[PDB]
This record gives C-alpha cells, sequence and structure tokens, in this order.
C-alpha cells in the first residue's frame, strides 16, 4: 500500500532509518511522507523531491517527555485535561520540539514545548497540522549575523511578520520581524539573578521593590536595552520597564 | 492676589458659591480658575469667559471618599503606597469621579474612580492635569439616543478613538467610539446570577467548568452580545467569549 518513493527519496530514508518496519509512502503537498515503525515507535517523516530530509515526527509516552516539558505541562493552564497523545518533532536545522496533544469537554487543544518547557504556541487540535518549515534565506541570514550560536524552535506567522522562536544557551528567545524578514525586537525570560546590577539596584531602589516578582524579561528593540518586571500586589499585576541605568521608562 | 475676573465670570462664581472665602482668580488656557476656601476645604472651579461654570475640584480626606471608593483602593495594586491627596471632581453634565494621589519612593499614581470604585483610570501624576473636558456634539448626542439613563464620567481619547466611561443604572459600563466618535462596543462586568441562564448552561457544560471564574463580562458590538468569562489555573488566565446561544466563539 501507499506509493513507490522515488530512488532518492527511498535511499535517503534508507540511509536515515535502516531499521524501519512496514513503510508507507504517501505525498502530502510537496514532500514524500512515510509512516512506519522504527525501534518499535510509530514515526512519520517527510524528504523533498530530491531525498533531503525534512522533518520527522514521534510518538512517545508522557514518562518519555523530559522533566522540564512534563512539569510545564502539570503547571499549565491545562494541567486538569487529559491528555490523548506526545510527539517529538524534530525539523531540519531545529531543536527538538515536544507536542501534548489534550483535551476536555468538547475543546482539544495542542501544546508546543521547548525541551526546556517553554511553551511555543497552544492551538485547537486539527487532524494534519504538522508539516516541514521551510527556513527562509532572509531568516538564516539573520540567524548567522544575530544569533550565530541559537537554534530555531518554530517560526511563526503573525499580523505584524513573523516570531522566530529560539534557544540561545539554553534560554527561549523570541524574536519579532516584519513582513520583509526585517527585525524588530528580542524577548526572553530572565533569572533575578542575572540582571545586571546597576538594573537590579534601580528596582530594589524603587517603589515596587516589595511587590511580589512574577518574571523580569529582556526586551531590545530600535531604542536600547530594557528590563521588564512583571510584578503583583493584591493579585493585580503592573509591568515596570527600566532602562539600561536602572532607571524607570 | 491674581487677577481681577470679567464681571459675568465673577457674578457666576459668588452665585454659585456665595459662601466662599480668599477667592483668588487666574487665567488657564481659555478659562478662569479660582481658587479659594469652601466651607473648610480647599476647592478649585473653572469658567468660560461668558461665565459657564465648567468644573469644580474639592480637596477631602480619605474619610469623605464613599465606602466603595476606599474599600477599591484597599484592594488595589497600590493599597501599600502614602496617600498624599485626594480629591471629589465634578464637571459639567458628567458624574462624579474621586481622585486619589499615591505616592511610593519616587513614583507618585493618580487613580480616579467612579463613586462605585471603579476604576476609571490610572496614570502617572502631573501637575495640573485635571482640566475641564468640553463634550463634543457627537458624544451629546449619543448619550441621549443610545445612553439616555446614563451619566458620563469621563472621555478619554486612545488610538482606535475615544472611550465612554459611564454609569448607567448602577451599571458601570464602557463605549468605544472610532475617531468619528461611532459607536463600536459596549462592555460591563456582571456576576453569574445576571447571566443568561442559556450561557450559564453552556458555561457550565464546557472545559472550563471547573476552572476558578476571575470576572464575567458582557461585550456589545456591530456582531451581537457576548459574554466573556476570565477564568484561572495554575495561576493562568484565560478569556473565553461565548454568544447568546451559550456556545463558545
Ligand atoms: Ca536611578
Ligand atoms: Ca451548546
Ligand atoms: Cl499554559
Ligand atoms: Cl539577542
Ligand atoms: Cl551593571
Ligand atoms: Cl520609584
Ligand atoms: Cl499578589
Ligand atoms: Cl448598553
Ligand atoms: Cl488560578
Amino acid at each position: 500500500q501507499g506509493i513507490i518513493p522515488l530512488p532518492p527519496v527511498e535511499n535517503a530514508f534508507q540511509e536515515k532509518y535502516p531499521d524501519a518496519k512496514n513503510p508507507v509512502f504517501e505525498i502530502e503537498g510537496n514532500y514524500y511522507v512515510v509512516d512506519f515503525n522504527n525501534g518499535g515507535s510509530e514515526t512519520t517523516a517527510w524528504f523533498t523531491d530530491q531525498g533531503i530530509w525534512m522533518m520527522e515526527k514521534i510518538d512517545i509516552s508522557f514518562a518519555q517527555l523530559p522533566a522540564a516539558v512534563s512539569t510545564a505541562f502539570k503547571q499549565s493552564f491545562y494541567s486538569n485535561w487529559t491528555v490523548d497523545d506526545t510527539y517529538a518533532i524534530n525539523r531540519l536545522n531545529m531543536g527538538i520540539v515536544y507536542k501534548i496533544e489534550a483535551e476536555q469537554s468538547n475543546s482539544e487543544v495542542d501544546l508546543y514545548y521547548s525541551q526546556y518547557g517553554n511553551l511555543i504556541k497552544a492551538v485547537d487540535d486539527e487532524i494534519n497540522n504538522d508539516a516541514p518549515i521551510v527556513i527562509p534565506k532572509e531568516v538564516s541570514n539573520l540567524m548567522e549575523i544575530t544569533f550565530a550560536n541559537a537554534e530555531l524552535l518554530d517560526i511563526q506567522q503573525n499580523s505584524l511578520g513573523y516570531e522566530l522562536d529560539m534557544i540561545d544557551n539554553q534560554i527561549y528567545k523570541v524574536a519579532q520581524l516584519n513582513k520583509d524578514y526585517r527585525w524588530q525586537s528580542t524577548t526572553w525570560a530572565m533569572s533575578e539573578q542575572e540582571v545586571p546590577q546597576i538594573v537590579m539596584q534601580g528596582f530594589e531602589s524603587s517603589a515596587y521593590a516589595s511587590d511580589k516578582v512574577q518574571s523580569i524579561y529582556t526586551l531590545l528593540n530600535a531604542n536600547g536595552t530594557f528590563y521588564l518586571f512583571k510584578v503583583s500586589h493584591n493579585g493585580q499585576d503592573k509591568t515596570i520597564t527600566f532602562d539600561v541605568f536602572g532607571n524607570i521608562v
């Protein structure tokens, strides 16, 4: 069953997955897609016409998730929902992404996580919603110049343009690009211990020093570098922005 | 001290405040402004050149606030800040607004509340930032036709147009107008008892039934009437919108 793959596809497939069993190929969009058993795990892999491997999706159990991911889920808005399926997704030149499919009553959500438990996105479940992501030349050029060591996890389209989700020395960084892929901003959560001394002293000498710290983000944009302290009091949240001298802006 | 008011301003002032002591007039923008002792509290009143009364700002103590307002402050993000000043503000053809000025370290905030303790707005304190609000014909017409029972409390400009804050039959409502003052939406908070039964049954049979309800708001716009349930779990918030049929949209 399924179709006969082109020889370069068959060759790339057999070279990458020598232990594959019961492979079944089909054409979906611009890719040769193969469902198969690999070391007892149901796997799907995507290849281009020329046999270039682009992605794999592996069926895993909840117990096979890294601790950081299972903990992220357990601490999430959806922790009480029933987990239906869990997957590991590897795309060409991208870091690993874990997918948890969860349901409750008449709703079903697809949760995508970094290996460190960073929620990349949450979407309504739909069948066949996971496919290859071609990295545009503009994005590879930007990564080489500005984020040389980082590893992309996802490229998402939004109204303002594109979002790059990446891991940079285990930091989950989100960069916004406009519709022409021109960089606009980068933001990430940091630990209080990592905030520069001058900024941290500003915060500790400010009105907000006694408030509960919910999170701290660095924000980089055309205007410079900023530190966003999200603090709370009586269950109300406020985000206070500090500049590089530790002054409130 | 100060300047001599035009005779129509002087007469309007004496007629409206017969017991005023130590009045001092100045001109500020398009208005004659007078500072005076009114029955033991400092008060400021604004008049047009023609002597039309536009506003008064009355110095009050925290104890003179309606209970709802002082309670709103004590439950706010700023409950721990030091109260520097409190005022009651009455503007022509508008309902009463209470202002609380609070400070901590080198920050100061101005909190404006309805008589029921609804936060109208919160802004960084700035000297003499309270001034008359000329109600445009478009807004007066809209209040007469569409919100005939309501008292307007504030008109606030925003990027999408204008925001009208009002009290309509003891419900605090916020209406959004576009830049031509054309109505876009109206929203207000409600209790579960006030929500239509079909909508509550929809929520109670949905995936979000077991989550904690933080608030429920009705939203009216060109496309219909909606119910926004802001719920939480593991400290994470999500707003679920239901239509008049009790279905999630
Ligand atoms: Ca400083
Ligand atoms: Ca229904
Ligand atoms: Cl979440
Ligand atoms: Cl960076
Ligand atoms: Cl420093
Ligand atoms: Cl401060
Ligand atoms: Cl809190
Ligand atoms: Cl209404
Ligand atoms: Cl919660």
